[PDB]
C-alpha cells in the first residue's frame, strides 16, 4: 500500500481553484444548517396555532411572519446548495486535467527501457484509463458532500439542546438502539450473502467446464448427467436462498419495531414534561427532530470513508512516475551539435544484458564494424533475442559494458536531440496512429508541404491504399468505417522515413502476412530506399538475406561468420546448419410473470402482505398529528388517557410490522428464488443445445458465458420479485393516504393536490443528491484516454522522430472538450437544483398561509390543517423511490438481456427430432460426395474445394496431416459438429440430415486431442461412455487400455478425484483413460485424431497396445502429421489444400517413385 495521506493531494491547485473550494465550502455548511432551521421554524408554527386558538387575530400574522420566513429559508437554501455542486464538481475536473498533462509527459519522459514488452504496458495504460477516475472521485463533490452532512448533525445538535435539553438527550440517547440493529442486520446480510455464494461455487460452477468441453460432450449421448448434476447443484442455492428471503425479514420488522418503540417512549416523556410546565408543543417537536435528524445524519456522513482510501491509494500510485529520475538525461548543453555525418557505426566489445533479467548475456564479445554509406545485414539462427541491435543503435539501453561510435564520435558524448533524425526505423508491424493519414507523414518533418509528401508517397508505391480512398488523405484508421487494414498493409513507414532522408536506417522482419504479391512490391520499394544508406536488415528467411552485400551470423553473444551470400555457400562454412533449418520452417414482463403459472399460491399471500404492510405510513402520520395537537389541551387530566391510548397505537403498529413486513419479504423470496432456479435450468438446457459453431466466437467464449448464465439470471428476481413489491406497497400507501386526506378537509386539500408535482420533483432530487450528478465520467474521458493508451502501447515508434513534443499538443487541444461539458452539467445541476429545493420550500408556506385563512373564516378548525399537511408531505416522501424505479421499468434489457437472447435463440441442427426416422443398425460405410465448407468463425478462409472420399466397409483408413492443410477438420464434418455448406453427405444408404443422430451418435466413437477431464472421480468417467456401470466391465476397460496396472495401484484406488480436483495426473497418461472409456461404447466406427505430438513420450506403453485393439473388427479413420504408428491397411490418401488426388493402399503409395510422398520422407527423415 504506502498510500499517501488524504491531504497534499490537492497539490495540483492553482491560485483560482482555491477560491473555488472555499465557496464550495461555504456553501455546503449553508446548506446543511438548514434542515434544522427548517424543524425550527415549523415548532414557531405550531405553536402560533397552538397558543391563539381563542383569538383569530394574532395567529394571522403570525402564521404570516413565518410563511415570510419560510420564503427566505428557501431563497437561502436555493442560492446555498447551488454554490456547493457548482463549485466541487468544476474543482475536481481542473485539478485531474492538470495532474494528466503531467503524467502523461512524466511518462514520454522516462527511457523506453522501461517498458520491456510485457504486461507492464498493460498496468501504465490501466492506470492512466481507469486510475485517475479513482483519484477525481476523492476530490469531486463527495468531500463536499460529507462536510455537507457532518455540519448538518453539528447544527442539529446545536438547535437542539438549546431548547430542551432533556428531550434532546433522549433523543440522542435512543438512536444507539437503532443504530446497532441496523448493524446487525447488514452483517446478517452480508455473512448470507457469502455463504450463497459459497454453495454457489459447488457443482453449479461444472456448467463451465462442461461447454469448454463441449466436443466430448456431443461426441458421446450426454445432456443428461449435465443437467441433473445442474439441478441437485442449484437445489442447493434454492435452499440458502430461502434462508436469505427470511433473513431479509425479522431484519426490517425488528428494526421498525424498535423505531416506534423509541417513537413511543420520547413522545411520553415529552408529554410528561408538558404537564409539568417546563416547555411548549412547538419545542419539544422541534428539538425531538432536530435531535433525530442529527443523529441519523453521521451515518451518512462516514459512508463517504469508503472511497477515500481507494483514491488515496490511486494517488500514491500515480505520484511514482511523475518523481522518478530518467536514466538517460538529455543535456543540450553536454552535447555538441555536429555535422558532416558519415555513417560509421562501430562497437568495441559491447556486452549488455537486460537490466530486468540480468542473469542471461546478450551480447558476449561483440565486434562488428558498419562501413559508412554501405548496407550491412546480421542474421540469427533462430529467434534468440535476434531483435536487440536495433534498441542497442537507437539508445534505449544505456551499455553497461562496451563502447558505440558513431564517425568516430562517442555516441554518450551527443545531445539526444539531433541524433534520432539519422536514423529510421521501420520494426515489426509499426503501428499507424488514429488520425488523418495526411498528418501521418508529417511526424518525419512538422514543416513540410505536399509536393513532397506525393514524391515520398510515389518512392513507396503509397498509392494502392490512398489514391482510389473514398475522401481525398482523410481516413482514421481507429475508426471502424475506414478501418482499412485488410491484412498486409502497404508501410506508410516507409514513407515517414524517406522524409527525414536519413544515412542510417532499420528494418526489421517485416514479412509476416503471407509473403505473396504486396510483399514483392514493397520489396522492391524498399530496395528503392536503400540509396546510399547503412541499412541493416534483420530476418530469418533467406529471400532478404541474399540481396544484402555482406551478411553476419551470430549464434550466441558474438557473430560467428562474416563475408558474403556466395562465401557462406561456398564449403559450408557455418551455413549448412542455416540453410537446414530454413528449409525446415418488449414483451418480456407479460411471459416472465407467465413462466411463474406454478407459483400461483405463492403471489397471492405475497400481495396481501405488501398490502397490509402499506399501512405503516399513513397511521404514524396520523398518530404523530393527533398527538402533536393533544399537547396543546388546556385541562391536563384527558392529556394522560390520548398519550397514553397513542403509546398503545404505537406498541400495536410495532408488531404489526414485525409482521406484515416479514409476511410481505419471505414469500416473494420465495417465488424470486423458485424463477431464478427455473430460468437457470430452462437456460442451460438451451445452451447446450446449440451448435458448436455458435460456441467459437470471440464474443461466446466459456468464461463469458457462464458469467452470463451464473450472474445475470440473478438480476432477473430484481427484475420480478423486488421491482414489484415496493411498487405495490407505494401505491396503495398513496391511495389510503390521499383517502383519509380527502375525508378529513377537501377544500384544503386540493392546493396540495395542485402541487403534488413540485414536492415529488423536490424529493427526487433530494434522493438523487446522494448519488452524485457527475454521471457516467468514464463515457467522457475515453476518447482522450484513448489517446494516452495509443501513445504508450506505441512507445517505440513515438520515441524516434521527436514525437514526444507533437503529442501533447493534441492531447491539451483535446483535453479542453470534457472540460466545457462538466462545466456546463455542473452549471444545469446547480441551477435545476436551487429552483427544485426554492419550489420545496416555497411551496409548504402557502398551505400554511391559506390554512390560518381559512381557520380565520372559520370555515376550518385546528387538528385538520396540521393532519392534512402531515399525512399528505409523508406520503408524498414515498412517490420518490416509485419515480426512481420507472427508468428500469419501461427500458426493458438494460441488464436483463441474456434473459431471452439465447433462450428462445433458433438453432439450425435440432439433435432431437420426432420426425426423424430412429436409427437401429448402422454398418459403417463412410463417403463424401462434391462437398465443401468454411469455418464459420471466420468464413473467409476456404481451403475446401469440392472434396470427395470414400472408405469402404469394414476397413481403414490412414490420412496424413499433411502439414495441417485442415487436418483437424474431416473429424469435425463426419459427423454433425458442423453442416455442409454444399453438396451431400452419404452414410449407410440414407442422408443424414433426416436420421435422429442422438440415436447414431451413441453408435460412433472418437478420441480427443487435447486432453481434459472431468472434475468427477475415474468409476462413471470411464463409464460415461455407457449407461449402466458396473465394475465387470470397469476392470475390463483397465486391463484394455493397460491402465490397471497403473491406476489400481494408486493408494486410493479408484475412487479419485483426476480432473481439477485432487491428484492432477500427467497430460501423457490421460490418454489412457480416453482410449479405456471408448472400448465400452464398441462403435461401428471408430475415429482418431493425434496431432501437436500430445504423447511426448518415446516407446509408448499405450498406443502399442491400444491400437492392435483399435483396428480389431472396427470401421477406423485416422488423421496425423506424424509418420508414426500410423500405417495403414486398407486406403492411405493424402490431402492437399481440401483436395485429395490419389487413393488406395500403402504399396501403390509406396510404389511411386517420388510423387507427393517424398515431402513426407523428409519430415519423417526429420522426426528420425
Ligand atoms: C433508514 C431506515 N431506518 C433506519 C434504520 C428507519 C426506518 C424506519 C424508521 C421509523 O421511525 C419510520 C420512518 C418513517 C415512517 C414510519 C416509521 C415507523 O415508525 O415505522 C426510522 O426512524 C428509521
Ligand atoms: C415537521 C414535520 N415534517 C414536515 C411535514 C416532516 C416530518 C418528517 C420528515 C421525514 O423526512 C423524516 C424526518 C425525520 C426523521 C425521519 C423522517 C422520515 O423519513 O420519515 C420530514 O422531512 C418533515
Amino acid at each position: 500500500e504506502q498510500s499517501l495521506p488524504f491531504f497534499k493531494l490537492f497539490s495540483f491547485a492553482d491560485k483560482f481553484d482555491y477560491l473555488l473550494m472555499f465557496v464550495g465550502s461555504l456553501g455546503a455548511i449553508v446548506h446543511g444548517s438548514s434542515m434544522p432551521v427548517f424543524f425550527l421554524l415549523f415548532g414557531q408554527m405550531v405553536n402560533g396555532f397552538g397558543k391563539n386558538q381563542m383569538d383569530l387575530h394574532q395567529m394571522v400574522h403570525e402564521v404570516s411572519r413565518y410563511s415570510l420566513y419560510f420564503v427566505y429559508l428557501g431563497l437561502v437554501v436555493c442560492f446555498s446548495s447551488y454554490a456547493e455542486i457548482a463549485c466541487w464538481m468544476y474543482s475536481g475536473e481542473r485539478q485531474v486535467a492538470a495532474l494528466r498533462k503531467k503524467y502523461l509527459e512524466a511518462v514520454l519522459k522516462q527511457d523506453v527501457g522501461f517498458f520491456d514488452t510485457d504486461a507492464r504496458t498493460g498496468d501504465i495504460v490501466f492506470s492512466v484509463s481507469t486510475d485517475t477516475l479513482l483519484v477525481q472521485d476523492a476530490i469531486s463533490e463527495k468531500v463536499g458532500n460529507f462536510i455537507h452532512y457532518l455540519s448538518t448533525f453539528l447544527a442539529g445538535l446545536v438547535v437542539g439542546f438549546v431548547s430542551a435539553w432533556k428531550l434532546a438527550l433522549l433523543s440522542v440517547a435512543v438512536i444507539p438502539g437503532i443504530a446497532f440493529a441496523g448493524g446487525l442486520y447488514a452483517y446478517t446480510l452480508t455473512g448470507i450473502t457469502s455463504k450463497s455464494r459459497e454453495s454457489y461455487a459447488n457443482a453449479g460452477v461444472i456448467a463451465e467446464q462442461a461447454i469448454a468441453q463441449v466436443r466430448t460432450v456431443y461426441s458421446y449421448v450426454g445432456e443428461s448427467k449435465a443437467l441433473n448434476a445442474y439441478s441437485d447443484a442449484i437445489q442447493y442455492t434454492l435452499k440458502l436462498g430461502y434462508k436469505a428471503g427470511m433473513a431479509k425479514g425479522l431484519g426490517l420488522g425488528c428494526t421498525y419495531g424498535i423505531a416506534c418503540m423509541s417513537w413511543a417512549l420520547v413522545f411520553w416523556y415529552a408529554g410528561v414534561f408538558i404537564r409539568n410546565g417546563q416547555t411548549d408543543g412547538g419545542k419539544a417537536f422541534t428539538a425531538i427532530f432536530s435531535a433525530i435528524v442529527g443523529g441519523m445524519s453521521l451515518g451518512q456522513s462516514f459512508s463517504n470513508l469508503g472511497a477515500f482510501s481507494k483514491g488515496k491509494a490511486a494517488g500514491y500510485k500515480l505520484m511514482e512516475i511523475i518523481n522518478q529520475r530518467p536514466t538517460i538525461i538529455q543535456d543540450p548543453l553536454d552535447g555538441k551539435c555536429l555535422d558532416q555525418v558519415h555513417g560509421n557505426i562501430e562497437f568495441k566489445d559491447v556486452t549488455f544484458s537486460y537490466p530486468s533479467r540480468p542473469d542471461v548475456m546478450i551480447f558476449r564479445n561483440f565486434n562488428i564494424f558498419f562501413p559508412s554509406g554501405k548496407t550491412v545485414a546480421v542474421v540469427g539462427g533462430s529467434g534468440s533475442g535476434k531483435s536487440t541491435v536495433v534498441s542497442l543503435i537507437e539508445r534505449f539501453y544505456d551499455p553497461n559494458s562496451g563502447q558505440i561510435l558513431l564517425d568516430g564520435v562517442e555516441i554518450k558524448t551527443l545531445q539526444l536531440k539531433f541524433l534520432r533524425e539519422q536514423i529510421g526505423l521501420v520494426n515489426q508491424e509499426p503501428a499507424l496512429f488514429a488520425t488523418t493519414i495526411l498528418e501521418n507523414i508529417l511526424y518525419g518533418k512538422p514543416d513540410a508541404t505536399m509536393v513532397e509528401v506525393e514524391a515520398a508517397a510515389s518512392a513507396a508505391n503509397a498509392h494502392s491504399f490512398i489514391t482510389l480512398l473514398p475522401k481525398g488523405y482523410d481516413t482514421q484508421v481507429g475508426e471502424r468505417g475506414v478501418q482499412l487494414s485488410g491484412g498486409q498493409k502497404q508501410r506508410i513507414a516507409i514513407a515517414r522515413a524517406m522524409l527525414k532522408d536519413p544515412k542510417i536506417l532499420l528494418l526489421d522482419e517485416a514479412t509476416s502476412a503471407l509473403d505473396a504479391s504486396s510483399e514483392s512490391i514493397v520489396q522492391e520499394a524498399l530496395d528503392r530506399v536503400m540509396v546510399g544508406r547503412t541499412t541493416v536488415v534483420v530476418a530469418h528467411r533467406l529471400c532478404t538475406i541474399r540481396n544484402v552485400d555482406s551478411i553476419a551470423v551470430i549464434q550466441q553473444g558474438q557473430v560467428v561468420e562474416t563475408g558474403t551470400h556466395e562465401e557462406l555457400i561456398a564449403k559450408s562454412g557455418a551455413y549448412a546448419s542455416l540453410i537446414r533449418f530454413q528449409e525446415m520452417v418488449e414483451n418480456y414482463f407479460y411471459r416472465l410473470l407467465k413462466l411463474n403459472s406454478p407459483e400461483w399460491p405463492y403471489s397471492i399471500m405475497g400481495a396481501v402482505g405488501s398490502i397490509l404492510s402499506g399501512f405503516i405510513g399513513p397511521t404514524f402520520a396520523i398518530v404523530m398529528s393527533n398527538m402533536i395537537e393533544v399537547f396543546y389541551y388546556t385541562d391536563y387530566d384527558s392529556m394522560e388517557r390520548k398519550t397514553k391510548e397513542y403509546v398503545f397505537i404505537y406498541i400495536g403498529a410495532g408488531l404489526y410490522a414485525v409482521g406484515a413486513y416479514l409476511i410481505q419479504h419471505y414469500f416473494f423470496s420465495i417465488m424470486g428464488e423458485n424463477l431464478t432456479t427455473r430460468v437457470r435450468r430452462m437456460m442451460l438446457s438451451a445452451i447446450l443445445r446449440n451448435e458448436v459453431g455458435w460456441f467459437d466466437e470471440d464474443e461466446h467464449n466459456s468464461s463469458l458465458i457462464a458469467a452470463r448464465l451464473a450472474t445475470d439470471a440473478a438480476d432477473v428476481k430484481s427484475a420480478i420479485a423486488e421491482r414489484i413489491s415496493v411498487i405495490l406497497q407505494n401505491m396503495t400507501s398513496l391511495l389510503t393516504s390521499f383517502i383519509v386526506a380527502f375525508i378529513v378537509e377537501w377544500r384544503v386539500s386540493l392546493l396540495i393536490l395542485g402541487t403534488f408535482p413540485l414536492l415529488v420533483l423536490a424529493n427526487f432530487a433530494q434522493q438523487l443528491s446522494l448519488k452524485g450528478f457527475a454521471g457516467d465520467t468514464a463515457k467522457a474521458h475515453a476518447k482522450t484516454s484513448m489517446i494516452a493508451g495509443e501513445g504508450v502501447s506505441n512507445i517505440r515508434t513515438v520515441a524516434a522522430f521527436n514525437a514526444q513534443s507533437k503529442i501533447l499538443s493534441l492531447f491539451c487541444h483535446e483535453l479542453r472538450v470534457p472540460q466545457k461539458r462538466s462545466l456546463y452539467r455542473s452549471q444545469t445541476s446547480g441551477f435545476l437544483f436551487g429552483l427544485s429545493q426554492l419550489a420545496l420550500y416555497g411551496s409548504e408556506a402557502l398551505i400554511l398561509w391559506y390554512g390560518a385563512h381559512l381557520v380565520s373564516k372559520g370555515v376550518s378548525t385546528f387538528s385538520k390543517v396540521i393532519k392534512v399537511f402531515v399525512v399528505l408531505v409523508i406520503t408524498a416522501n414515498s412517490v420518490a423511490e416509485t419515480v426512481s424505479l420507472a427508468p428500469e421499468i419501461i427500458r426493458g434489457g438494460e441488464a436483463v438481456g441474456s434473459v431471452f437472447s439465447v433462450l428462445d435463440r433458433q438453432t439450425r441442427i435440432d439433435p432431437d427430432d420426432a420426425d426423424a426416422d430412429p436409427v437401429e443398425t448402422i454398418r459403417g460405410d463412410i463417403e463424401f460426395r462434391h462437398v465443401d465448407f468454411a469455418y464459420p468463425s471466420r468464413p473467409d478462409v476456404m481451403v475446401f474445394r469440392d472434396f470427395n472420399l470414400r472408405i469402404r466397409a469394414g476397413h481403414s483408413q490412414a490420412l496424413v496431416g499433411a502439414s495441417g492443410s485442415g487436418k483437424s477438420s474431416v473429424i469435425a464434418m463426419i459427423e454433425r459438429f458442423y453442416d455442409p455448406l454444399a453438396g451431400k453427405v452419404m452414410i449407410d444408404g440414407k442422408d443424414i440430415r433426416r436420421l435422429n443422430l442422438k440415436s447414431l451418435r451413441l453408435k460412433i466413437g472418437l478420441v480427443q486431442q487435447e486432453p481434459a477431464l472431468f472434475a468427477a472421480t475415474i468409476f462413471d468417467n470411464i463409464a460415461y461412455g455407457k449407461d449402466g456401470a458396473t465394475e465387470s466391465e470397469v476392470i475390463d476397460a483397465a486391463r484394455a487400455a493397460n491402465a490397471h496396472g497403473f491406476i489400481s495401484g494408486l493408494p486410493e484406488g479408484y475412487k479419485t478425484p483426476v480432473g481439477e480436483r485432487g491428484v492432477q495426473l500427467s497430460g501423457g497418461q490421460k490418454q489412457r483413460i480416453a482410449i479405456a472409456r471408448a472400448v465400452l461404447k464398441n462403435p461401428t466406427v471408430l475415429l482418431l485424431d493425434e496431432a501437436t505430438s500430445a504423447l511426448d513420450a518415446e516407446s509408448e506403453c499405450v498406443l502399442q497396445e491400444a491400437l492392435e485393439r483399435l483396428m480389431r473388427g472396427r470401421t477406423t479413420v485416422v488423421v496425423a502429421h506424424r509418420l508414426s504408428t500410423i500405417r495403414g491397411v486398407d486406403c492411405i490418401g493424402v490431402i492437399q489444400d481440401g483436395r485429395i488426388v490419389e487413393q488406395g493402399s500403402h504399396s501403390e503409395l509406396v510404389s511411386r517413385p517420388e510423387g507427393a510422398y517424398s515431402r513426407l520422407l523428409q519430415l519423417q527423415t526429420h522426426r528420425i
